[PDB]
RNA sequence: AAGGGGACCAGCCUAAACCGUCCGGCUUGUCCGGGCGGGGUCGUGGGGCCCUCGGACCGAAUCCCCAGCCUAGCCGAAG
């Protein structure tokens, strides 16, 4: 089963990285502890939504710093 | 079993594309989920979004009234 890696763990990957593991391991170990959530059609919209929200903040921050860069010097 | 001949007819509501409304989750959102309204119900596919042109008659399976009907009866010829 596909899941999203909530907390960065060892020998698995990056925080937020999608990883497919044996479902029983996640049903007995990962999900009850709140360390993982399986990848649905909705949390893809929510993961694209938070990544694109960090991008909506980033594109504002760096562009404002570049406009102020055009103001200074 | 198909079919033919008869009895009888009546076709519809939703899930979901779409919008709106509130809700509450914290993970702060063009986020998700859960409610309600609207929008929708197709097979020579059909609808949703975008735009173009065009813009009364049907009709309940629900309701009301009216004919009609059963739960008593009545008249009813002449030794
Ligand atoms: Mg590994
Ligand atoms: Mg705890
Ligand atoms: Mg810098
Ligand atoms: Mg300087
Ligand atoms: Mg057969
Ligand atoms: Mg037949
Ligand atoms: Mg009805
Ligand atoms: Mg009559
Ligand atoms: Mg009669
Ligand atoms: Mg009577
Ligand atoms: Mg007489």
């Amino acid at each position: 089963m596909k899941v999203i890696l909530l907390e960065p763990l060892e020998n698995l990957g990056d925080v937020g990285q999608v990883v497919d593991v044996k479902p029983g391991y996640a049903r007995n170990y990962l999900l009850p502890r709140g360390l993982a959530v399986l990848a649905t059609e909705s949390n893809l919209k929510a993961l694209e939504a938070r990544i694109r929200a960090q991008a909506k903040r980033l594109a504002e921050r760096k562009a404002e710093a570049e406009r102020l860069k055009e103001i200074l010097e």
